[PDB]
RNA sequence: CCAGUUCUAAAGUUAAGGUCAUUUAUUGACUGAUUUUUGCGAAAGACAUGGUUAGGGGGGGAGUUUGUCUGGGGCGGAAUGC
């Protein structure tokens, strides 16, 4: 509307690129822990 | 259930937008991009694998042996024991 509009994303396969997410399940851990 | 990427040797990153505050600035906070989960993912699973024993197999490899007499030695024969 103003000169601001909105500008979707697409995260579905073969589309615009993933965007950060919590990984921290699958993170790569150090023996001890 | 299907699709939100199939004519096209391209482009696709420090993002938009919404909601709420401050502050009037790409400032702050949520959302934009759902949730839960004391297995990154998959394949086998007490099987395989490893350990020690037991029976096979093994000139690939090790070691060694392969009598004596003897008209040279060998082939033959024993005048090798009686
Ligand atoms: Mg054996
Ligand atoms: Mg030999
Ligand atoms: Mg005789």
């Amino acid at each position: 509307n103003p000169l601001f509009q909105a500008k979707p994303r697409s995260f579905r396969v073969g589309g615009d690129i993933q965007p950060k997410r919590d990984l921290t399940r699958f993170v790569r851990w150090p023996r001890y822990i």
